[PDB]
């Protein structure tokens, strides 16, 4: 078929969607600390490769595994839900179709809770 | 189309699916003890009726939204993670297809953090 990737517009779009997810989590201040400690200019650059490389762009994905960066930070259910609230109001902003959206979040969710199956 | 409900066995397929999820996260002594209050032949009856819904089947959800339901818990992205594990696992148990699993990971996780978009 066609990937997402392809679908939503490419490299552009993926950059514009992270871009804008980058304001609504740091926005939020139930997150923002979260982030203290951490080189944004190369997470940014590292959100960009995984939402590229999990929708089927031809972008390596060389970041790490997501148990391992994200464990042991005191991380919620409630935080998760947050952050996966502010994906997909940057799809919604960005102007990705509803449908596709719902697509998104389902590729994108259960990766960044390290399920592949 | 056809609905995922009724590609992977209708309801029969969702209640073996949810008794071998809950072997699976009443096992595992990360998360047991969140069900110590749990009246859990009826947990059991929303959970089907939750997978059934949200996978088209004709099951009404009559239980609670998500949000509503989990916060005020302590649950953390780490049990949530584990949580979604046990669910894949169960779907692999039952033999449901590789890409039927992703497909339903994808639709239950978000909606499980209360995105719907
Ligand atoms: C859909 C959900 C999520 C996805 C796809 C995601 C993805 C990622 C990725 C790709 C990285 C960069 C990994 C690397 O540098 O190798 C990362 C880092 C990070 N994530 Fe997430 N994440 C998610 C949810 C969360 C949540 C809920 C929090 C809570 C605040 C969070 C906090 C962080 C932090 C703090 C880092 C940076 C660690 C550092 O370099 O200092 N993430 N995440
Ligand atoms: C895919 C993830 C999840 C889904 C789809 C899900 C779904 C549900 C549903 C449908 C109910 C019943 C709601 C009602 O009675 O109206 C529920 C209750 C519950 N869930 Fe989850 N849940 C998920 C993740 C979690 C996680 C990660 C925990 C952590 C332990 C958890 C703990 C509970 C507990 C303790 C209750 C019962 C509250 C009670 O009646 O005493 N759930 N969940």
């Amino acid at each position: 078929p066609i990937s997402i990737y392809d679908k939503i517009g490419g490299h552009e779009a993926i950059e514009v969607v992270v871009e804008d997810f980058y304001v609504r989590v740091l926005a939020d201040d139930q997150l923002s600390a979260f982030f203290s400690g951490t080189n944004m200019s190369r997470l940014k650059g590292k959100q960009v490769e995984f939402f590229a490389a999990a929708l089927g762009g031809p972008e390596p994905y060389t970041g790490a595994p997501m148990k391992q960066v994200h464990q042991g930070r005191g991380i919620t259910m409630h935080h998760f839900s947050l952050v996966a609230g502010h994906l997909a109001d940057a799809l919604t902003a960005a102007g990705v179709p509803s449908e596709t959206i719902t697509e998104i979040l389902g590729v994108i969710a259960p990766l960044a809770v390290d399920v592949t199956s």
